[PDB]
């Protein structure tokens, strides 16, 4: 599992993402202080939330 900034997961084009990124699932990505930062709640909870509110909270995050 590889950690990038979250500036890196949010501001990169998509074309310059790093190859082993999942652009669908770039919170998995982010490190255990910034995912607690970005959402609040615990890698189980977030994931349990149903897909549609998961994507809607990345989005305004700029995470989507």
């Amino acid at each position: 599992l590889e950690t990038f900034p979250l500036d890196v997961l949010v501001n990169t084009a998509a074309e310059d993402l790093p190859r082993g990124v999942d652009p669908s699932r770039k919170e998995n990505h982010l490190s255990d202080e910034d995912f607690k930062a970005v959402f609040g709640m615990t890698r189980s909870a977030f994931a349990n939330l149903p897909l549609y509110k998961q994507q809607n909270l990345k989005k305004e995050k700029g995470l989507f």
